[PDB]
């Protein structure tokens, strides 16, 4: 069946044909069903200077195809359909667009019989709408995490989340309070990268959505209260053959195999530049290697590391046959995440890098007694990382340099503003 | 049946997998019916740092497997349904979890063909949300104990969480308003300690969902006024043996057996540091040994003695059969109360313990003339007191050595404020 | 120098004996005339961990030794005498106070019949006393410099404490509004180092003490305003013979000898670590780098470059016989600042270092246009380049280390933040 038969089959007046630019930011148009067929076809025209992909006003439209596969009907609103789209431009997919960049270093890792999937663990916070408090004034405790009183103060935002995602298939199969008072996460099952990148893209716009319906607001940034833990977006990994063969499966340590660790040596050598795509903003870098939480620990990477089943490093072993990069954030692109994880890992498979020796310690408070690399310490540090870093760069192709470049003048305009504990500190100087 | 068939009969969408920490404070992930199955075999999971479990953020996950005898589907929303755990750790079931550290005191004494069975007295406030003031402005005379008025000035709720009980079985028998402006006692019928415990835990979390339903607030807190009286937790407490006999029944003073006295005699015996666990909080010592409230008694104990049908000692023996420990407050752990009482208890019978003269007397305005050990003064004193008894130290495992160090940082972080009391009366010095 | 008899005969009834700490700040004591006899020769005692000179409680008093030579009876309350003291501790001048530091490098230099001469300007702003704003809402003009009207509504603050620099003897020679709104500069003449770097602690604390008297408030913060031309604190520079010989005078170009230029090859070879300690604090480094304000320029360096009588680069060389360096902010320690650019000065000579080309562009402009070394941008890569250079870090001993301390400290502070352009950035990522 193509669109316009299921348009009318399920009650579909509207679709959104959407794509994500390099910024992370949700562009589409919203095209009534008399004209989707045309626009699946030919795609939905866009001036792509107006979003973030680095082109120009010159430029002719680019197109944006719709994969009718990822196809969702608003579970809070039926009458609309949403589709995920890959940018075009000049006949050919756009290399600067961030779904376009994941398809490519997806089909190289498929040409060799490696298969990337995973799962996100997309933490958010309910705030106010505007933005100065959490939502719920009596969520203060100093260790909120997995708080079932305040979990249930929120329960018809989650349940009603919770419920479209069993509805959607995604295989959801639990939800929580998390660590910082205000936050929550809400999981579901690993698929193949594309189909999670996709989810991952409409998870947030439908968690947004529905919070601003009951009045609320929510946020995945990375740090935004100074003495709370952060919004984190771990990642976790496996590669299988298209035989269905966990390739991470093994007899070794923690019942991982070889490649897994090769994979893993990947992730450890890459990490710099890695840094500035899965920690993309300014702020990134307040949940990075960030003072003691008022619930004792940050939970968040500050060393090029990993452990077992041990949540103090980079990288940590949850189970058997699989990984989790612990380093990305709330801010990160849910395409360019795992287009970046999967060049660095790919190319530790290729190389068999060597991922160091596991640290079975609390990095938090034995990270002194080891010698460690930190990670980059700010967002141009990270930034000149990844522009140094061929394999990323490369493996990214014009998408790399086009986010650098707005990266780089995200800096340069942060950089200049004027903060309040300036003012209070040097004022009598 | 198991979890995921009784979620189709019932309607249960969703689950609460929850454990209860040393602090008290329930802990929950909520899970959709189709995850149910796995979760209660594998259990949840959950990283134990972040609960008040005394571990570290380096800790592999504990995994809390929920108890599906423990059971109830919630009456205010029934489409969830709430499951007690018990916290696992690495294979096995974790010492430092309350609800652990109670199965194992009951295990040894079920050895021995000794059964507990307790009921608890959960005396609460019904307060305004913001803390300020009780709820209801009109419930202001001096002795308020028993008022019908400002009791069925809040019918609505007491009767609501009344009909709850009654619903689910947990036999109910009385309702009232208690012996503070604002305060209210809801009674229901007495259980294996397992079951009292699970219910205890269960009911505190209903009375504040079900007060927050109608606009106010529930507290349990030991002593939240000054002048008024406070929240006890009364235990009424007797052994069993497996047939079904109450071993606590007699030919001795007042229907007690000797075996009844052996046990008072542990409780008097390891008073001391039974104090630091059932009153567990900085407040707690502000209710115990406390000045002359407006209804003209605090009830609550001052000293380590027993009375007869008597409510001025640790210690009243209400009727044949039965001991009631007046010395818990409102924030005693529904687990590691129980499973000290018991290991006091159990060790009185074991060394055939001589709890002493029974006193006759208002210990209030008496006991100035006998000769009586005081409780412990403050928690400080309390938790050393815990430290140095090795029959309770012992019998709670390593939950007692954690409790005790997480009580010393919260007296450290007590110890630092500055009081008004303070400012006004040594400003001038 | 009898200060007793003085006391008597000019009627001084107190005299604060004064230091200043690594941090810039006046500490002192205000003695009675009655004991500045025993305190002229033994000292003062002080608790040193209790001022930022990196002590620990347990040590010994530190004692200022007060220099009579330095005596200024406070203008604007002349019953008071300020004196400027060196630091002993154990017996010796301490090495990690800054006039001791200074001190020491001018007995080196002196040595080889050397003696730096130098004059500062201390650009300063005239706020609100609350900080918010400039104290003159009618200054308000795009290009201000200069301003006849704005300089004149500020006659009374600006004549009294020039009045007061013409009674000391200093030979105050000018005053202006500067470029940014509310920003103002007193000019006086050069001295030997010591007695600039007392008057320099001397002028910015009468500066503040008189605005204050006329309910303003004066700041010498590097950047008080995103939008606005900073406060400097650039040295004019020369070497002198004991001989009253200008060293700095001569035939090669701009009337600038070979030791003048061996002397700014110091400047630029050492300019990285220089910079932490004439730009010390974490505010700094939005004033040098800084984009184009709403006056045309910053008139700030951005480049280790020098010119002629050009005002865009780190060093100009404004006339005949001596150097401007023009990288120290109004943060610059009034005694570290002279040490360190001594030490680098006197490398330089040694060394016969070479300043490269002289610039004759405008390197806001035409800094694309020539290949040129970028200043250090922020405190923490300026304290890493101070402890890599073993001239400065060498030359200014035990106070380097102990500056590089303290300011790694306020960095960790600063950038655990939340700042608001990252809340109105981040929050919709
Ligand atoms: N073999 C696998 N490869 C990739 N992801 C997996 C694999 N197995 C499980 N996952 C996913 O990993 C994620 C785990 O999330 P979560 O339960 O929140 O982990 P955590 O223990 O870090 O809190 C889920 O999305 C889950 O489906
Ligand atoms: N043999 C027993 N052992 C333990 N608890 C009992 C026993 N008999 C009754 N109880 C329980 O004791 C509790 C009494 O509560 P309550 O009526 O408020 O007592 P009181 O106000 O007199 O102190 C109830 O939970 C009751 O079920
Ligand atoms: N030979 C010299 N060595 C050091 N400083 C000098 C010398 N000659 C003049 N100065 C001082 O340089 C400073 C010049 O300040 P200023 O008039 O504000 O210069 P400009 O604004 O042109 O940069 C004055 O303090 C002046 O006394
Ligand atoms: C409890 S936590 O470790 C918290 C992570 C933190 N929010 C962060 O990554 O910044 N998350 P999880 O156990 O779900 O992996
Ligand atoms: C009337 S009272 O004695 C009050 C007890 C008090 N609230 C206390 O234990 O602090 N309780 P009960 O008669 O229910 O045992
Ligand atoms: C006009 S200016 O060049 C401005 C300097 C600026 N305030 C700065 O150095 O940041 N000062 P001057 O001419 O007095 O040397
Ligand atoms: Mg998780
Ligand atoms: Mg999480
Ligand atoms: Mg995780
Ligand atoms: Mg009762
Ligand atoms: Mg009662
Ligand atoms: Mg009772
Ligand atoms: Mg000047
Ligand atoms: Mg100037
Ligand atoms: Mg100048």
């Amino acid at each position: 069946t193509d669109l316009a038969s299921i348009a009318r089959e399920k009650g579909i007046e509207f679709f959104l044909i959407s794509f994500t630019d390099l910024l992370g930011v949700q562009r589409a148009k919203l095209v009534p069903a008399r004209a989707i067929a045309d626009m699946a076809v030919n795609g939905a025209g866009f001036a792509g200077f107006a979003a973030w992909l680095d082109m120009s006003p010159a430029d002719a439209d680019i197109l944006a195809i719709p994969d009718p596969e990822s196809l969702i009907q608003l579970p809070w609103k039926p009458s609309v359909g949403w589709l995920a789209a890959d940018v075009h431009f000049e006949g050919r997919p756009f290399p600067k667009a961030p779904r376009v960049a994941l398809k490519s270093v997806l089909a190289r890792a498929a040409g060799k019989d490696m298969h990337l999937k995973h799962g996100v663990e997309c933490e958010f916070f309910l705030i106010q709408p505007d933005g100065s408090a959490i939502s719920d004034p009596a969520d203060t405790q100093a260790k909120p995490c997995y708080d079932q009183d305040a979990l249930m103060r929120r329960f018809d935002v989650i349940a009603e989340i919770c419920s479209y995602m069993v509805d959607l298939g995604w295989g959801p199969y639990q939800n929580d309070h998390e660590d910082a008072n205000g936050q929550f996460e809400m999981n579901w099952d690993y698929a193949d990268a594309l189909v999670t990148a996709d989810r991952h893209a409409f998870f947030k716009f439908m968690v947004k959505s529905v919070a601003e319906r009951h009045g609320l607001r929510a946020t995945f940034m990375p740090k935004p209260f100074a003495h709370l833990t952060g919004n984190g977006c771990h990642t976790h990994l496996s590669m299988w053959t298209a035989a269905g063969d966990n390739l991470f499966e093994g007899d070794g340590e923690l019942g991982l195999s070889p490649t897994a660790y090769a994979f893993l040596g990947g992730l450890i050598g890459h990490a710099k530049g890695l840094t500035a795509v899965v920690n993309p903003t300014v702020n990134s870098y307040k949940r990075l290697n960030a003072p003691v939480t008022v619930s004792g620990a940050t939970w968040s990477p500050n060393t090029i590391t990993y452990g077992g089943n041990n949540r103090t490093h980079m990288v940590r072993i949850p189970d058997a046959g699989r990984l989790e990069l612990r380093l990305p954030d709330g801010a990160a692109n849910p395409y360019l995440m795992p287009a970046a994880i999967l060049a660095a890992g790919l190319d530790g498979i290729e190389t068999q890098a060597d991922p160091g020796q596991r640290l079975d310690i609390d990095m938090y408070v034995e990270g002194h007694s080891v010698e460690a690399e930190q990670l980059p310490l700010n967002l141009l540090d990270a930034v000149r990382a990844l522009e140094a870093d061929e394999v990323l760069a490369g493996g990214l192709g014009a998408a790399a340099a086009a986010f650098a470049k707005f990266k780089r003048a995200e800096w340069a305009d942060y950089k200049s503003q004027l903060t309040e504990w300036e003012r209070r500190t040097t004022l009598d100087c």
